[PDB]
């Protein structure tokens, strides 16, 4: 009776969190690169081809937070 669209949420809630801290881990190159002149939106079709399902609002998020505390 459970949906398993339920189901399937709860079973990634864990694999999608190590997902972000490994996406966290990631921002340092990235910031180096896309400062250089590589596109957010080839990152994200990287990421998106990979196990990563962020879109570019929450790819800049992270990117953006990487930043304030890389400042401080």
């Amino acid at each position: 009776n459970e949906t398993d669209a339920l189901k399937d949420r709860i079973e990634n809630i864990r694999p999608r969190m190590t997902l972000a801290a490994k996406l966290r881990e990631l921002m340092p190159e990235i910031d180096r690169q896309v400062r250089a002149g590589v596109q957010h939106d080839d990152i994200v079709e990287t990421l998106n081809a990979n196990g990563f399902d962020v879109n570019l609002n929450t790819f800049r998020s992270y990117l953006y937070r990487y930043r304030k505390k890389a400042r401080a």
